[PDB]
């Protein structure tokens, strides 16, 4: 754990690690272990936060959250999950957290695993904290972690500017009273929603009520604070800003950045920013707004303001009184101003369109259900009962056309992905698309327009090679897909597995938005040790057993 790590030396963290630590290649090992168990229960009549009673919920030991997952960078984090749901199956997803050599604990099921069955059910998630930040954890059984399963994740380590208070986690996440896999049935053939209300940190005031309450965060005057934001929404994108202050990112999602200073941040489905405000304003009660952008195109809320009160601590403790003013239309799109601290360079100028490093986004309006999202061709649909990990472990290459199964054998090399966002359907929609297993580089995208102009773009070279950046550009997770264009992307193939890269909007992931990497395939199976390979086909058996008396039908694509 660490060691020099203080208020005005935050870069040190103990000897051989510091902010400038290549943490993709080495890590810290502290032999130390935190251990979690998570209990997951259904509960029909669950009276939310802002008042209104939700039909149905599913939670991680009685709480709308999962509890808050801490650890030190170098540190083994062990969850066991035990499923008490009454027919839902479940997978618990790593967000963020790349599981090196460890894919089948990325709970990624009908690819990494079978869903652990209800009714007691259980297995335990074990992964090395082998990157320090803030990330978050969720169900990837369908949309099922739009009803509650779902928590934060703060691995502690260095950070690219001093602070003196660590705040915590501040998830931001959309809120609807209706089901998630009502909300799936829905989407099918009807436009998304507007959601509820947002939650701040868990709380938010019904804005036709009165009822509920506006999360609380105290800053000490004349100190700097550290403040981890993320949004885990299932479909709203949000835009942040705290009135009369700016923020200075030092993180973007788990990859620390150099300081960037800003007035407000938009923020993807899954992503997160680690801010610094300072305390330097006058002792008073300050508004931090959540806003839209974009017009519409990647969401909306019923309550016209969510918020959030910053107090400083000695003032007097009432609603803010300056509204301040509406934060720049980030238009659905994510800054790539951000630099990582450790760099990254890769070649942009070789680049070339190709089939096999294209992968085309398209609406399928033709058949049934309504809206059918494909992928060069297909709408992934992946088997519960017999994930891709089954075929790695029987050698057996017959991979169904459903799972989208984009096989990269090159090792330990840069791979370039162009993502086409439909640009020749009826309609385009911005998407988060996000990477399991890795941090891509954001090599570039098409132009910046208004989301909801519906103009159209297609990667030229005689014009976009130029607009290519591989000197250490942007590294993350999580980035946006331009409505109507594409966008470019790349990762090292340092990390055998079965690795899924879908939207992470819940409606378009189940519509079938996704493709599963199928990394280094011969390297993979000599690394699966024979616990982990018992254990999968241990939670397979139980679960096929199970499944048979399921009086429910898969909906979806399953993700
Ligand atoms: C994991 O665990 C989950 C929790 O139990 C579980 O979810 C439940 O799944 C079941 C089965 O899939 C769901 O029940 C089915 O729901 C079907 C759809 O009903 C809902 O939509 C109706 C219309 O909504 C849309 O309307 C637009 C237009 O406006 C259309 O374009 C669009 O296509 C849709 O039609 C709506 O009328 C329903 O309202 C009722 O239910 C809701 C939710 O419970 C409630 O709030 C309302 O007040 C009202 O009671 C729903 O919103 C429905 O078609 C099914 O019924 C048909 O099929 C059965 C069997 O085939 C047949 O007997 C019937 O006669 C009928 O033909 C059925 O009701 C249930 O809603 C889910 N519950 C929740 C809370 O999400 C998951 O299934 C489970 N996962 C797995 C894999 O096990
Ligand atoms: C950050 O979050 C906070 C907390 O949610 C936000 O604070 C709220 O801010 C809104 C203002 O947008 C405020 O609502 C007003 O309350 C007044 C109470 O009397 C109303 O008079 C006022 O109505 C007018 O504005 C509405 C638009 O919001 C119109 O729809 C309505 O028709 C009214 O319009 C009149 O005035 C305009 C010009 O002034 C004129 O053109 C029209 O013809 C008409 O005469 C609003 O309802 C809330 O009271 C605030 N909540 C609290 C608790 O303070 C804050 O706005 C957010 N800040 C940012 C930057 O997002
Ligand atoms: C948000 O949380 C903060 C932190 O608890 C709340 O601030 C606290 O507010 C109360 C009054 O609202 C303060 O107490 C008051 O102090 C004055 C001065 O001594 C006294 O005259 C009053 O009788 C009362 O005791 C308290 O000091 C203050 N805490 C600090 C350290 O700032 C704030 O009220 C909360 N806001 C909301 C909307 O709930
Ligand atoms: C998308 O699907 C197409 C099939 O239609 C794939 O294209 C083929 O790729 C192979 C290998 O590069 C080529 O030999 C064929 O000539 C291609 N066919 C076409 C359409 O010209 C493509 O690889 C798939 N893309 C991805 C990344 O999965
Ligand atoms: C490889 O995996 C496929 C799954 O895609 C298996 O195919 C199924 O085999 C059973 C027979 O045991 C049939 O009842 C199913 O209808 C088959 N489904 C499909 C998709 O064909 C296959 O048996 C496995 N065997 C190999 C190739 O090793
Ligand atoms: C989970 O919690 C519920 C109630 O909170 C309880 O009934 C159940 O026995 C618990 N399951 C386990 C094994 O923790
Ligand atoms: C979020 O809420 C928890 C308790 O509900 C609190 O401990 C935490 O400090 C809050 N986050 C911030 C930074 O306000
Ligand atoms: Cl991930
Ligand atoms: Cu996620
Ligand atoms: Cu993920
Ligand atoms: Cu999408
Ligand atoms: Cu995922």
């Amino acid at each position: 754990e660490p060691t020099c790590n203080t208020p005005s030396n935050r870069a040190c963290w103990s000897d051989g690690f510091d902010i400038n630590t290549d943490y993709e290649v080495s890590t810290p090992d502290t032999g130390v272990t935190q251990s979690y168990v998570f209990n997951l229960t259904e509960v029909d009549n669950w009276m939310g936060p802002d008042g209104v009673v939700k039909e149905k919920v599913m939670l991680i030991n009685g709480n709308i959250m999962g509890p808050n997952i801490v650890a030190n960078w170098g540190d083994t984090v062990e969850v066991t999950v035990i499923n008490n749901l009454v027919t839902n199956g479940t997978s618990i997803h790593w967000h963020g957290i790349h599981q090196k050599d460890t894919n089948l604990h990325d709970g990624a099921n009908g690819v990494t695993e079978c869903p652990i069955p209800p009714k007691g059910g259980q297995r335990t998630y074990r992964w090395r904290a082998r990157q320090y930040g803030t990330s978050w954890y969720h169900s990837h059984f369908s949309a099922q972690y739009g009803n509650g399963v779902v928590g934060t994740i703060q691995i502690n380590g260095p950070a690219s500017l001093p602070y003196d208070i660590d705040l915590g986690v501040f998830p931001i996440t959309d809120y609807y009273y209706r089901a998630a896999d009502d909300l799936v049935h829905f989407t099918q053939n009807n436009a998304p929603p507007f959601s509820d209300n947002v939650l701040i940190n868990g709380t938010a005031v019904n804005p036709n009520t009165g009822e509920g309450q506006y999360a609380n965060v105290t800053l000490t005057p004349g100190k700097r604070h550290r403040l981890r934001i993320l949004n885990t929404s299932t479909e709203n994108h949000f835009q942040v800003s705290l009135v009369n202050h700016t923020m200075t990112v030092i993180a973007a999602d788990m990859v620390p950045v150099n300081a960037m200073t800003v007035d407000s941040l938009f923020l993807a489905v899954g992503q997160r920013y680690d801010v610094v405000i300072d305390a330097s304003r006058a002792p008073d009660n300050y508004w931090f707004n959540v806003t839209f952008g974009g017009q519409a195109a990647c969401g909306g809320s019923l309550n016209p303001h969510p918020a959030a009160i910053f107090h400083y601590a000695g003032a007097p403790g009432g609603l803010p009184t300056d509204e301040g003013t509406p934060p720049v239309d980030h238009q659905c799109l994510d800054t790539l101003d951000v630099r990582p601290v450790v760099p990254r360079s890769v070649p942009v100028n070789s680049f070339v369109k190709r089939p096999d490093n294209t992968l085309p986004v398209a609406l399928d309006l033709t058949g049934t259900p309504l809206f059918v999202w494909k992928v060069n061709g297909s709408d992934i649909n992946v088997d519960w009962g017999k994930p891709i990990i089954d075929y790695i472990l029987t050698g057996n290459t017959s991979y169904p056309v459903s799972d989208n199964i984009v096989q990269v054998d090159a090792v330990d090399q840069w791979t370039y992905w162009l993502i086409e966002n439909d640009p020749e359907g009826p309609f385009s929609l911005p998407h988060p698309m996000h990477l399991h297993g890795h941090d891509f580089l954001v090599l570039g995208r098409s132009p910046d327009v208004p989301a909801a102009s519906q103009q159209r773009f297609v990667f030229d070279p005689a014009v976009d090679l130029a607009r290519l950046n591989g000197d250490n550009p942007p590294r993350r997770d999580t980035t946006m897909l331009p409505a109507g264009g594409w966008l470019l992307l790349a990762f090292r193939t340092d990390n055998p597995g079965a690795w899924l890269f879908h939207c992470h909007i819940a409606w378009h992931v189940s519509g079938g938005l996704s493709v599963d990497f199928l990394e280094r395939p011969a390297d993979l199976r000599q690394r699966i040790s024979q616990e982990d390979e018992d254990d999968f086909n241990r939670v397979c058996d139980e679960w096929r057993a199970y499944w048979p008396t399921n009086p429910y039908p898969k909906i979806d694509s399953g993700l």
